[PDB]
């Protein structure tokens, strides 16, 4: 456990700080056998390091997304697992918990590994070493294949599953491709199909609440009507506090998720803000302060815009929302910065001028900035102000501002939006798949007041007998597929 | 169009005041129906097919989001603007019409000093302008560009099928 | 005409519910000849199923747009038509 051996930033190379792990990680398929079959002092394959990793953990840590590195990692992983089958058949090397509490499959997901993780998720072996496999084939009748994928530690029925690690714990920039591979993709779609009624019931309840919000905010004073108004008032106080409690529970449960993915939620912050503003407005109304209506109407705007959360759940409109977000993030803040610099330079210049008399426009900085923004809209006034003999300077400044802003910046913004939308069309689908995944994982749990029963997804299949005694049964996931390509090579 | 024309002609006999709207709606629809006979030529028929595909794909999502923005901000502006320290934003229809005027290019963005909620109204109007005029319309142009680029290849075969049906 | 053999949504594989159609659809160019040239009990190539499809209908139903599937389907279609030319020249299997 040296500094040069520990995994950190700088001069380091982590390999598990064990001779067997070092031999396995360096593609030496000559001495690994001798490290176990030496009669004088055999080594234990299930040995662990100070950090808590084993040889398989060491192998998955060194994995990258490079093709050669993947070839090495899967080759050595399979070979070492096969060797472990022949040395200690009783104890399995697959289930060895780290000090963090992660198996090799979960470590492949948290660390952001995509090539070794995919192979572990779908691996097959021949008749010998059959039990140490994930994907099985039930029957190959004709050209239709029935694949059984093992759902060990990947279904959300357990406490810390792979699906909860990809969607909440992985902090890789491009984890959305991890939730699109076959096994997981057939599972998430089925879970989503099972959860359509709950999603749309939540949407309907929120829509009714927002309609009540609009009704109470509209029909309010500058009796029976007063009774209904008070009823709606208290009802919306309760609704706001309910939303606040739900969002607070979400953030308490995901305290370490905001740092990991801060632009992947951006709807829980908005919901929390809306609920907080509603509660504050309702409680502040009692103080009879004049700043009730602005808070109420700001909360109303935010609530009516929050339906874009429930926008996703459909194929096209959710991808549209994802593209909206990506356009907002990438090519809208640079343009805003440059445009604001231009605006607040020219406004100051016009305010400095225009007091040279040979109401008056460009009185203050706010008025000049507003006029220039009117130029941006399409309602700006470009007139030859003959009142003051600095006519030419004002006209030339206005024309230069128009040329630099209306012609350059907005049209170039349209061009940049076109480029961004063209570029991110491919990734837009996978990001929306990940959004469904997060929504489904939230929906498997109940609310902050009710606990939904865990509907264990999967089927118990006769996969054959374990290596010692009577048959071993594991919960698999069935998928039928038609493939003429792999059927021609079995006959 | 034919049903509306027949209904308008028969309803004229009843001397009901709702003859002219039916007649003029039928007239609009009939004059737009010539886009059927548009196809039959190489370029203009493919143009019509592209028009249809643009309408179907990237015009209903934008319409949905734009309507949500519009009818949120209109309600918010109607709720405000009665705080006197005709008056604009009287009803929901008037506020929605003003916001659509913003969409056109004829919207009025003025510093209403009549009522001391000046700042809130100005900030809501500016936020609506930023979210709609700058984001949504330009992004719509971008999406139309992407769709037209994508479906240029299939546009010819669809027009061939249209000739086949004709 | 079983549920697993009928073409529907779910667990199914339609092949014409006939032994000759099954042999033709599975790329077995060894037993199709024997299904017709057995002296004891020959089979009729123009046989039809309960739904009404024949062996050529069964072949075209299993066709997809995949290249390997197309290669199989056209190969067996041509071979079976050529065989039908040499067995019952009077009656055509196309119609
Ligand atoms: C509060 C009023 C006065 C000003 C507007 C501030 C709010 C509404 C702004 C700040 C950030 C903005 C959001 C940022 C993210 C997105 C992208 C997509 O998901 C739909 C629009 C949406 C959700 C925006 C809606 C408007 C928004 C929520
Ligand atoms: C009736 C008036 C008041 C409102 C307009 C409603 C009608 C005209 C709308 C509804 C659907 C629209 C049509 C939808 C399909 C197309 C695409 C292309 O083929 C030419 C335009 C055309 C034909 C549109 C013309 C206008 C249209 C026909």
């Amino acid at each position: 456990c040296g500094r040069f051996f520990q995994k950190h930033q700088g001069t380091c190379f982590y390999f598990g700080e064990l001779p067997l792990s070092l031999a396995a990680c360096t593609k030496q398929w000559d001495v690994v056998t001798y490290l176990l079959e030496n009669p004088h002092q055999p080594a234990s394959l299930e040995a662990t390091d100070s950090l808590g990793n084993t040889v398989l953990h060491a192998l998955v840590m060194i994995a990258d997304n490079s093709p050669e590195n993947s070839a090495l990692v899967i080759h050595m992983y399979d070979s070492l697992l096969q060797m472990g089958a022949r040395l200690c058949p009783t104890v399995q090397l697959e289930d060895i918990c780290n000090h963090q509490g992660l198996t090799p499959l979960k470590l492949a997901a948290k660390e952001g590994k995509i090539e070794i993780f995919r192979h572990i998720l779908q691996r097959e072996f021949s008749g010998l070493y059959q039990p140490l496999s994930r994907k099985f084939t039930e029957w190959c009748y004709g050209p239709v294949r029935v694949s059984l994928y093992d759902l060990s530690s990947v279904d959300s029925w357990e406490k810390n599953s792979v699906l909860e690690i990809i969607a909440f714990h992985c902090k890789s920039p491009h984890r959305h491709r991890m939730v699109v591979l076959e096994p997981l993709n057939k599972l998430l779609q089925e879970k989503w199909d099972r959860l359509i009624p709950r999603f749309f019931f939540n949407f309907a309840c929120y829509l009714v609440y927002m309609i009540i919000f609009t009704i109470v905010a509209y029909h309010q004073p500058s009796t029976f009507g007063d009774s209904m108004l008070l009823l709606g008032h208290i009802l919306i106080l309760l609704g706001g506090i309910y939303l606040l409690l739900g969002q607070l529970w979400y953030f308490w449960r995901r305290r370490l998720f905001i740092w990991i993915s801060f632009m992947d939620s951006y709807f829980e912050i908005l919901f929390l803000v809306q609920a907080l503003l509603t509660v504050l407005s309702q409680v502040l109304r009692f103080v009879e302060t004049e700043w009730y209506l602005p808070l109420l109407v700001s909360s109303l705007v935010l609530g009516w815009l929050n339906l874009l959360y429930y926008t996703r759940g459909f194929q096209h409109t959710g991808i549209y929302s994802v593209m909206i977000q990506k356009v907002i993030l990438r090519d809208l803040l640079r343009f805003l910065l440059v445009y604001l610099v231009f605006l607040f330079g020219f406004a100051v210049a016009l305010v400095s001028l225009s007091r040279e008399a040979r109401p008056v426009p460009y009185g203050g900085i706010l008025d000049a900035s507003l006029e220039l923004f009117k130029f941006t809209i399409g309602m700006g006034e470009l007139a030859f102000q003959e009142q003051l003999r600095f006519r030419g300077v004002v006209l030339l400044l206005l024309l230069a501002y128009v040329l630099l802003t209306y012609v350059l910046l907005l049209n170039m913004l349209i061009a940049l939006m076109s480029e961004t939308v063209n570029s991110v069309a491919t990734d837009s689908w996978s990001i929306w798949k990940l959004q469904k995944a997060i929504s489904v994982l939230e929906m498997e749990n109940g609310y902050w007041w009710c606990r939904r029963k865990r509907h264990r997804a999967g089927r118990l299949l006769k996969v054959g007998t374990k290596g010692d005694g009577i048959p071993d049964e594991r919960w698999c996931f069935r998928v039928e597929e038609v493939n003429w390509a792999a059927w021609e090579k079995t006959l």
